[PDB]
């Protein structure tokens, strides 16, 4: 319902011309934010749902959904630079396309979809901006509670499910106990292992997964166990969390003025409280170009190559894009005298 996010036909309009893009890579989330009155989260969510007859299939009432995730992207800080609603917004619309891609089709259950798209719409809730490090190093009372072990995901899964229970907020309530319980399994999964931290575990196990891949005639991925389902799917949530480099430059670019950004305050913070200045977070001293190559040769490209594998040939495009964007930065590096612009 349009009224309950306050937007005029006009901008209605600017609204349907985006989402011509919903299943698409190239859909762009901040021009999204700018026609919603910044409610980026919901609105695409808002149109995943529909697209997918989720609401339907679930029994959920538009009410419900809508008053949900109004609320849950509330609790996003929009203050916080990079871990804000945008953010979230964009790893469920890049998750929405995942799941559709070719290799997958009809792989996966009604309810596993809504699980690894509701996973990626709380994957960050309620985000400080600042590192589990950050959290432990200060004695944060929500590193204390979690004993230091992946506390920002934990909080974000218990503030994404304890949600549920504001007035008119439980998007659940029509799923049956089992449905339930297998759900919370799944999402628990998915956002556990959006920490950076079991990144070479969740590869090794994807990799390991490829080698032994089982497809159809069609070169339909075949998964008949539920431990591959939710590898695939955890891995699945963790490439469209890690998928910044693998859009348009005209994206990425915005989405590291924003990680480093964040970054920075990070690093003011630590000034400010009589902290060493963790690496990456001093402004004077960062190398943003450097770093992003860096970031993509060692944790985004190794990645994304061996989803493009299991998927092949699906994220062949991606993968080229990557690839663009990574020369692309690398030219970028002051000093570079080699077709500084685009390449080699
Ligand atoms: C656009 O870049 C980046 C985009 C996203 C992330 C993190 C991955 N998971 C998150 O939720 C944040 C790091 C980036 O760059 C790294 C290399 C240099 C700074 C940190
Ligand atoms: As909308
Ligand atoms: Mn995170
Ligand atoms: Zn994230």
């Amino acid at each position: 319902s349009i009224s309950r996010f306050g937007v005029n036909t006009e901008n209605e309009d600017h609204l349907a011309k985006e989402l011509e893009d919903l299943n698409k890579w190239g859909l762009n989330i901040f021009n999204v934010a700018g026609y919603s009155h910044n409610r980026p989260l919901t609105c695409i969510m808002y149109a995943i749902f529909q697209e997918r007859d989720l609401l339907k299939t679930f029994r959920i009432s538009s009410d419900t959904f809508i008053t949900y995730m109004m609320t849950l992207e509330d609790h996003y800080h929009s203050d916080v630079a990079y871990h804000n609603s945008l953010h979230a917004a964009d790893v469920a619309q890049s998750t929405h396309v995942l799941l559709s891609t070719p290799a997958l089709d009809a792989v996966f259950t009604d309810l596993e979809i809504l699980a690894a798209i509701f996973a990626a719409a709380i994957h960050d809730v309620d985000h400080p901006g600042v590192s589990n490090q950050f959290l432990i190093n200060t004695n944060s009372e929500l590193a204390l509670m979690y004993n230091d072990e992946s506390v920002l995901e934990n909080h974000h899964l218990a503030v994404g499910f304890k949600l549920l229970q504001e007035e008119h907020c439980d998007i659940f309530m029509n799923l049956t106990k089992k449905q339930r319980q297998t759900l919370r399994k799944m999402v628990i999964d998915m956002v556990l292992a959006t920490d950076m931290s079991k990144h070479m575990s969740l590869l090794a196990d994807l990799k390991t997964m490829v080698e032994t891949k089982k497809v159809t005639s069609s070169g339909v991925l075949l998964l008949d166990n539920y431990t591959d389902r939710i590898q695939v799917l955890r891995n699945m949530v963790h490439c469209a969390d890690l998928s910044n480099p693998t859009k348009s430059l005209e994206l990425y670019r915005q989405w590291t003025d924003r990680i480093m950004e964040e970054f920075f305050q990070q690093g003011d913070k630590e000034r400010e409280r009589g902290m060493e200045i963790s690496p990456m977070c001093d402004k004077h001293t960062a190398s943003v170009e450097k770093s992003q190559v860096g970031f993509i040769d060692y944790i985004v490209h190794p990645l994304w190559e061996t989803w493009a594998d299991l998927v092949q040939p699906d994220a062949q495009d991606i993968l080229d894009t990557l690839e663009d964007n990574r020369n692309w930065y690398q030219s970028m590096i002051p000093q570079a005298p080699a077709p500084p612009l685009d390449e080699q």
